[PDB]
């Protein structure tokens, strides 16, 4: 096929390959509990966004859906990738300042909205419903970076300095990257159709690589993590 976003796909697929295995060994080596489980949330991430570049690089997870009179290549691999990496890097955010069952069963559960009304919409043949689509997925991801910036930042000064000043980055690095999905989603192939696929994977996978591997290499490397 050769399609011209294949590129970003392969360096996608390597900067996620990499960074597993160097969270992989980083975490085998860790005695503490704590860490570990951290170390296990954390590398598991890359894992699953790698198999799914990697499924894409090779020609899956990619459909065809019909509107706006196109034919329009929608990649469909990705949300089967963030169904199960959103989640879990709010688990990571949500263990380290010890957040309740009811916060993560509640976010876990806004985070499965927003990831499957996105698809929903990706999907959807008739074209202002994939906008309608797209505004329940938007509101649920507004949902999400309220209670980490509004709940998660307070319960995190319950912590010390080193663990609540660690949360104020991840956080940080997380609102200003989780935003820019939608926005991604809005003017690329999903959406207006204004930004071309292969500039529009090139996009996802600066996002994509900068809050899994650039948030766990923050994490990891934090004393934050220690039991
Ligand atoms: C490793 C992947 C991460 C951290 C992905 C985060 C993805 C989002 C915050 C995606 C958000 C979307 C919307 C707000 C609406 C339209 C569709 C999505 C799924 C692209």
């Amino acid at each position: 096929t050769g399609r011209p976003e294949w590129i970003w796909l392969a360096l996608g697929t390597a900067l996620m390959g990499l960074g597993t295995l160097y969270f992989l060994v980083k975490g085998m080596g860790v005695s503490d509990p704590d860490a570990k489980k951290f170390y296990a949330i954390t590398t598991l991430v890359p894992a699953i966004a790698f198999t799914m570049y990697l499924s894409m690089l090779l020609g899956y997870g990619l459909t065809m859906v019909p509107f706006g009179g196109e034919q329009n290549p929608i990649y469909w691999a990705r949300y089967a990738d963030w169904l199960f990496t959103t989640p879990l890097l709010l688990l990571d955010l949500a263990l380290l300042v010890d957040a309740d069952q009811g916060t993560i069963l509640a976010l876990v559960g806004a985070a499965g909205i927003m990831i499957g009304t996105g698809l929903v919409g990706a999907l959807t043949k008739v074209y202002s419903y994939r906008f309608v689509w797209w505004a329940i997925s938007t509101a649920a991801m507004l949902y999400i970076l309220y209670v980490l910036f509004f709940g998660f930042t307070s319960k995190a000064e319950s912590m010390r300095p080193e663990v609540a000043s660690t949360f104020k980055v991840l956080r940080n690095v997380t609102v200003v990257l989780w935003s820019a999905y939608p926005v991604v989603w809005l003017i690329g192939s999903e959406g207006a159709g204004i930004v071309p696929l292969n500039i529009e994977t090139l996009l996802f996978m600066v996002l994509d690589v900068s809050a899994k591997v650039g948030f766990g290499l923050i994490l990891l490397r934090s004393r934050a993590i220690f039991g």
